[PDB]
RNA sequence: AUGUCACCUCCAAUGACUAGGGGUUUCAGUUAUUCGUGAAAACGAAUGAAGUCACUCUUAAAGUGAGCUGAAAUCACUAAAAAUUAAGAUUGAACCCGGCUACUGACUCUGUCAUCCGGGU
DNA sequence: CTAGGGTGGGCAACCACA
DNA sequence: TAGTCATTGGAGGTGACAT
DNA sequence: TGTGGTTGCCCACCC
């Protein structure tokens, strides 16, 4: 044997690994490797779908209005038997935008207007009758206001300003009645009711198909669907037509047009009439909205034409109901069941024989008790596809009754073994008389020729169960049990049933009867039970120890408080229920006290009244297996069934698992490969530890902690105001992220849903806070008046400060148990300084990404790991006949923590755990080593591990600390190459964000010709003798004195040029065409506004002449025309900077005027009244400047009317995959040879140009460069199109000799050096070595630390040195 | 005490469906007429919407830029539609077809449909 | 467990050089 | 941003047995 | 009056 070891810290980033071979005990100096896997959390890896997803959403969305215009079209060209205009096409696609929400919102309560006498607001509005009812009036105030009465509008804004001062008509209110609470909320309602209404009509068209009512009044008033009406026969057919269609989802669209003759958009009626009625099968509809349901589908059923049917159907019932994805991708549940058809594949029809043997004893009587019940259910997938092949052969009914019985009798309790199976084929014996007598019986019964092998299959079958309750059932080789894989119930009424009955220990529950019982008085079973599971989710997690401190209390006789006698009466209740339950379907008194406490009586009421959530673990013939074996109605008969412990982590934790497990495989892999070693075996021992990361509350911490739904919880701590606004909120708002949801998935890849980062606001708070921060003085005072009592901000800075200075870190992530105060200071804490220490505290601990990856996850992770270990080195055991025999050990994190990970901080200094800030990277892997050095310690690792000699503390304790190897290897995983990739697509080769692509036009005047807008000096630049201009510019121009690029025709020909080699003329006229191209993009006007810093900028930093200054420069091959032009749209930023309500707030030079975004939006408004219901509005205001570019491509789509359009987008990966060779082996280094997923007859590289490549070398090549020392060690790959990469090898003192770095021993270096400037100078100057440049940013990534550390960069510059040193090692390798 | 197993409730993290509303870009349109309400400055309405400024230069006219409005496009191969913004050593997810022999789900429950199963892309 | 602004391109600005 | 549906892990419980 | 090499810095879809 060859004892082979993985040690592994765990971690949501950082993952430790110690890992050895040897022969035995433990490994030598030279065998045991330290690593530590760094896995990007800088999107260098993508592990979360959130981008993917939401990518992946937008497109249906897209694609979903694109069908529905195409289903539209198709049907009114039918309806019309006449092609559609572009102008009627351009009208139905207007009907068929901006559809609205589906959503249920259904009705306003405005109970509280029902006690409101109308004569009091006869002072906002005069036109008010005392004889009509406020609320009839304020009914008929809404028909007007979406009727666009723009009397009525007004009247709404003359309503919301004359009622924010209410001194007035609370005084009246006060002379006139008594109580004024009511009409404070009668006039809270009011407000809050018209607020919604002033927004979705500013913030979003957000209609819940009150985009039906908009269209229905709009359709009469577009003059383009006229000839439309008529062939529908009026306006009311045309718009239940729209809005039927437009109800449609993506996936009905997709049923209609998923045919290849569906290509010619041909209209097909029967077809259009099946996929209308598999939409609308497809849905779940609530039990109220059935009759709907019965309504649509009877339309479209019944249905001689279906065209017809849409403009019959109304659009209202159509709307879809909510999703109901329920049956998704449903669990197989794990339970492991004895296998027939492996039993009779190893056994053959001798197990049977077995079976039948040992019931034939009277020790096994009633073994097969509810056999005929238990086998109706299938329990198994095996099963499952015999009996659907109909054929029987392994899974009979006799076969299963053998096999059910036969795990019944191996796991039978201590108390009922009649065999001491387990002590029978245990290693260890007792006193020999009884295991004598177990022997005897079991001989006398099974039979004297059947004795060995059945013990052997015992044995087999036990120790594969032991394996299945550790996670390690997958490494058993020969398996008598299998996993059931099927999916279970989702607690219908059986289950529910069956459920009840465990609780209540109970074995054949047929009813629910007792639950209707009464207990005292005429309250029920059911009202105490909802009173006891009210109070239990009242107190959270800390309910029991409450409550059984009220108990101890009230037996000890001392006093007790209201809440401990609250306590009291609850156990009197629970006394109460038991007693009547017990007597309803007669339970015993000893098993009446198995659920005579609150919790089996709270989830009584749960399991029999709360709907259903979920699948339940196992089958239904598992769960009535269990039921048998538990026996609670009484004492129990067998052992409960055994599970594949390890439950699937389908998801992103999968692939950072994934990742970080094939990693340590690979380790592992070409750690043992390395070795040389033939045909023994190498039992291979993973070590790891138990990180369990309490989210709720813990006994240890309400035991010092005590001496609404999360959603509602939000909402109600926002006490009915918006923040960021002050407005009444009420429940038509959003649920804000403080920290916003593209900063944390940019920087974390995680959207923080924790309680503290969310905030209950409006549209106006929302929607204005965009990703950028937002500070404690944009909220508004009456909110902070409400909330922290006062309105000054540096009062409530110093209050979040200490009030969440006094938190630990478990009481602020353990969220639910501060009280109001705390909860608050903990979520307004985010509103702070970037500096502050409380806000970087709560920003660090609500990152619960990192604490997830190692909570509990370490069976799976082990799991993926030994079997992509095993896959790895399959052909490599193959090779050598070697058998790998691996084993999976779990260790306490506190124990290894305080035991070994202090010990050595005590005996080396540098091994010490920061606690107060970032750990070290190298301490990951001392971590890992602690593991190793706990694993040694325990008897049953070691005993397999290796040997025991464990004689002291000391000596052991001294004498480990010297196995781990000085270096440390920091793996930093990447993701594949673009260049490298087969399916290009599974990569966003692309950023999101379009170009403006403009060409300068050419003025002429007589004999004068410039280039420009406008033949001001600052607008053009004269160009010498510009015959050449024209002559190089031939078929390219069009006149409108003015000469402008035909845009298709220079497009066309800077594709051809790049996808095709063409000739010279071409090509300067390409070069022609990108010497007069020039790219703006319009970027908002809050940019004025700093969103981050909270401020307004300087007058030159708006106007920065870089943002506008275009440089021409042609030469004399085309007619010499050098300047530069300033882009006429600088005026109209003068015009921003310069206007009447901001000029005063930009100053001409760099006071924090709070919420100027804000600001900016009331500045640009749309003042005038809208015609048409169904319009747009518009929140993001902004003006052209010149943008900072990366690799841009052009890309030619096409429009709806079959148009070629071209597209400017930026390019998101690597754009040149090498560097073109020639034969003789020179490098061609400032030629871009572009990658083959581009060049394609749609993309153009921006400036790109042909370039044929017989060889080339690629962008990975790494070669060792001639750096003319031989202390350090240079490697350089070409990296990136303009910067090498170079990978230096060098001690550390000469490494900090050269840079000046501080960080005390290569122990506490981190695995990303950050070089401030003084020290990227101090490398160049210490270095005295072009050839190295300077690190991009002084960003180092070590690869190995040590005393000689290996760290790789990416250069600042490219540098003639480096290529020329690249070019002389890539010439030796290349000429042998 | 901690290991399985089954339930209950919370918290956190996932990923799945359905989307919504702004952006950006491309292509157009617009740089106003008519009516009645005013002596008029101006107002309101109808023209499907928008229809307002600024540099150049005969002064007009025009050029150019911006705004506004409406459509369209918003990764490529690439399309009827599926996959397509993850990973690649392995995969996962999605979507479609057939089936109801049968694991799961929804109903109007001998059955039909499906997110289920089998297969395919 | 975690202490959070990367990279693969582009541009303009100077400084040699013809 | 909004609905809806499932999963995994942990914390606090109840019940079974088994170290 | 190009032409190439360094240096310094900027960009990225949101709610
Ligand atoms: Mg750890
Ligand atoms: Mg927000
Ligand atoms: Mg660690
Ligand atoms: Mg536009
Ligand atoms: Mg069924
Ligand atoms: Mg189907
Ligand atoms: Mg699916």
């Amino acid at each position: 044997t060859v004892k082979s070891t993985l040690a592994v810290d765990m971690g949501g980033r950082y993952t430790g690994i110690f890992s050895y071979t040897t022969d035995s005990g433990f490994p030598k100096a030279k065998e045991a490797r330290a690593y530590v896997l760094n896995m990007p959390d800088n999107d260098a890896l993508t592990y979360s779908m959130a981008a993917r997803t939401q990518t992946r959403h937008r497109i249906r969305s897209q694609q979903r209005f694109v069908l529905a215009r195409r289903l539209t079209y198709i049907l009114i060209e039918g309806k019309l038997k006449r092609k559609l205009s572009p102008r009627e096409k351009e009208a139905i696609s207007s009907l068929l935008r901006r559809r609205g929400y589906s959503r249920l919102e259904s009705e306003l309560d405005l109970s509280v207007l029902q006690g409101v006498e109308s004569g009091f607001f006869k002072c906002f509005l005069p036109n008010f009758d005392e004889d009509e009812n406020l609320l009839t009036q304020w009914t008929s105030l809404t028909d007007g206001y979406l009727q666009n009465n723009s009397d009525s509008r007004r009247q709404i804004q003359i309503f919301l300003e004359s009622s924010k001062d209410s001194k007035e008509f609370l005084t009246v209110v006060k002379s006139q009645h008594q109580d004024t609470k009511e009409y404070k909320n009668a006039l809270k309602v009011m407000r809050d009711d018209a607020e919604s209404m002033i927004e979705q009509s500013m913030f979003g068209h957000k209609h819940r198909r009150l985009y039906l009512e908009a269209i229905a009044q709009d359709i009469p008033r577009d003059s383009r669907l006229k000839p439309i009406i008529e062939a529908f026969s009026g306006v009311e057919k045309f718009h239940h037509f729209i809005g039927n269609l437009s109800n449609l989802q993506l996936r009905a669209l997709r049923w209609y047009f998923n045919d290849p003759s569906m290509k010619n958009n041909v209209f097909d009626k029967e077809r259009l009439k099946s996929v209308l009625v598999r939409a609308y099968q497809f849905f779940h509809y609530p039990k109220d909205l059935t009759q709907q349901r019965a309504e649509v589908l009877n339309a479209y059923e019944g249905a001689t034409d279906i065209l017809e049917t849409l403009q019959t159907l109304n659009p209202e019932l159509t709307i879809p109901p909510y999703e109901d994805q329920n049956n998704r991708r449903p669990p197989l549940d794990q339970t492991l069941w004895l296998s027939p058809r492996l039993l009779d594949q190893r056994y053959g029809d001798t197990w049977e024989i077995w079976v039948q043997n040992l019931l034939r004893s009277p020790l096994s009587k009633g073994i097969d008790e509810n056999l005929d019940t238990i086998l109706i259910t299938t329990d198994r997938k095996a099963r499952l596809l015999e009996r659907q092949s109909g054929r029987l052969i392994h899974y009979t009914s006799q076969k299963l009754y053998h096999s059910y019985v036969l795990q019944r009798l191996l796991d039978r309790t201590v108390e009922n073994d009649a065999y001491l199976l387990k002590t029978l084929v245990s290693s260890n014996r007792g006193n020999s008389n009884e295991i004598h007598q177990a022997q005897e019986r079991l001989t006398r019964d099974l039979g004297s020729q059947h004795i060995k092998k059945f013990l052997d299959f015992v044995r087999q079958y036990y120790d594969e169960v032991d394996k299945a309750k550790r996670g390690l059932w997958f490494i058993v080789e020969k398996p008598l049990m299998e996993r059931a894989d099927i999916h279970p119930p989702m607690k219908n009424d059986s289950v529910i049933l069956r459920l009840v009955g465990n609780i209540l220990c109970v074995s054949d529950l047929v009813d629910l009867s007792f639950w209707t019982r009464k207990v005292k008085g005429q309250s029920t079973v059911r009202s105490l039970c909802t009173a006891i599971e009210k109070t239990r989710k009242e107190y959270g997690n800390s309910f029991n120890y409450l409550y059984q401190r009220a108990l101890y209390l009230q037996s000890k006789g001392k006093k007790l408080s209201a809440e401990d006698k609250d306590f009291i009466k609850l156990q009197s209740n629970v006394l109460l229920v038991s007693d009547v339950i017990a007597e309803a379907l007669d339970i015993k008194e000893e098993q009446k006290k198995k659920f005579a406490n609150p919790f089996s009586l709270a989830q009584l009421y749960n399991i029999i009244e709360t709907e259903k959530s979920g699948f339940i673990s196992t089958t239904l013939a598992a769960v009535d297996e269990n039921a048998w074996r538990n026996n609670l109605q009484g004492k129990a008969r067998c052992v409960q069934l055994c599970a594949d412990t390890v439950r699937p982590f389908d998801g992103a934790l999968r692939n950072i698992l994934d990742r970080q497990a094939y990693e340590i495989a690979k380790l592992k892999a070409e750690e043992l490969l390395s070795t040389e070693l033939k045909n023994q075996t190498i039992d291979l021992v993973v070590l790891l530890e138990s990180n369990q990361f309490a989210f709720s509350a813990s006994l240890a911490e309400v035991k010092k902690s005590a001496n609404l739904s999360k959603d509602e919880r939000i909402k109600s701590a926002s006490r009915g105001l918006c923040p960021y606004t002050g407005k009444n909120l009420g429940d038509k708002g959003e649920v804000d992220h403080i920290i916003p949801r593209s900063l944390s998935m940019n920087y974390m890849g995680s959207i923080l849903n924790s309680e503290a980062n969310l905030i209950y606001c409006s549209q106006e708070g929302n929607q204005l806070k965009l990703n950028g921060r937002k500070k404690l003085s944009d909220l508004a005072d009456n909110y902070l008046k409400v909330v922290f009592g006062t309105a000054d901000r540096g009062t409530i800075c110093k209050y979040i400060e200490k009030s969440v200075s006094e938190l630990t870190d478990a009481k602020i992530v353990q969220f639910e148990l501060l009280d109001r105060s705390q909860q608050d200071a903990v979520r307004h804490a985010l509103f702070l300084e970037d500096f502050s220490e409380a806000r970087r505290r709560i920003i660090r601990l609500l990152g619960k990404i990192n604490t997830a990856r190692v909570n509990g996850t370490q069976a799976w992770f082990a799991k993926s790991f030994i079997t992509k270990l095993r896959e790895l080195t399959k052909e490599w055991c193959a090779n050598n006949q070697i058998t790998l025999a691996f084993d999976l050990y779990r260790l306490d994190a506190q124990t290894v923590s305080q035991d070994y990970r202090k010990k050595f901080a005590l005996i080396n200094k540098d091994w010490a755990k920061p606690d107060d800030k970032k750990q070290p990277i190298a301490s990951h892997a001392i971590d890992a080593f602690c593991v190793f050095a706990a694993a040694k310690d325990k008897r049953n690792i070691a005993n397999v591990l290796g040997v025991f000699d464990e004689v002291a503390e000391e000596q052991n304790l001294k004498t480990i600390a010297q196995l781990m190897p000085s270096e440390v290897n920091l793996i930093s995983p990447k993701r594949k190459s673009i260049l490298d990739k087969n399916e290009v697509g599974s990569r966003a080769l692309m950023k999101e964000g379009i170009f403006a692509e403009h060409f300068l036009p050419i003025l002429v005047r007589g004999d004068d010709c410039r280039i420009g807008f406008d033949w001001s000096e600052s607008g053009s630049v004269k160009v010498k003798d510009a015959d050449k201009l024209f002559g190089v510019l031939d078929g390219l121009l069009k006149q409108s004195e003015t000469y402008t690029v035909d845009r298709i025709k220079a497009f066309e020909l800077l594709h051809d040029v790049f996808i095709r080699p063409c000739s010279q003329k071409m090509l300067e006229q390409a070069e022609v065409l990108e010497k007069l191209h020039y790219i703006t993009q319009n970027i908002s006007v809050t940019s004025v506004y700093d969103a981050v810093n909270r401020q307004f900028k300087c007058r030159e930093e708006i106007l920065k002449d870089k943002d506008f200054d275009i440089k021409v420069d042609l030469g004399n091959r085309f007619g010499s025309a050098k300047g530069k032009i300033t882009l006429p749209a600088k005026r109209e930023w003068e015009k921003l900077v310069n206007r009447s309500e901001l000029k005063n707030l930009i100053k001409d030079k760099l006071e924090k005027t709070p919420d100027g975004e804000t600001l900016i939006y009331d500045i640009f408004r749309s003042i005038p009244v809208q015609k048409l219901s169904h319009k747009a509005t518009r929140r993001v205001w902004s003006l052209p400047k010149i943008p900072s570019i990366s690799s841009g491509v052009r890309i030619k789509r096409k429009d709806s009317n079959g148009n070629d359009i071209y597209q400017l987008y930026m390019l998101n990966d690597t754009k040149c995959k090498g560097f073109v060779v020639n034969e003789k082996g020179v490098i061609d280094w400032s030629s871009d040879l572009v990658a083959d997923l581009y060049k394609q007859p749609t993309l153009t590289i921006l400036n790109g140009r042909y370039l044929k490549a017989d060889q080339y070398v690629r962008m990975d090549q790494w070669y060792e460069v001639d750096c003319g020392r031989d202390d350090v060690i240079v490697k350089m790959c070409p990296g990136t199109s303009g910067r090498r990469y170079i990978e230096i090898t060098q001690s550390k003192k000469q490494f900090e000799d050269w840079t000046g770095y501080i960080s005390g021993s290569f122990w506490n270096y981190p695995v990303t050096i950050k070089l401030s400037s003084q020290q990227i100078a101090n490398f160049v100057k210490n270095s005295q070595m072009p050839l190295l440049g300077k690190p991009r940013s002084g960003q180092i990534t070590v690869i190995t630390l040590g005393n000689t550390l290996k760290y790789w960069y990416c250069v600042e510059s490219k540098n003639s040195m480096m290529n020329e040193a690249y070019q002389k090692a890539y010439l030796v390798h290349f000429n042998q």
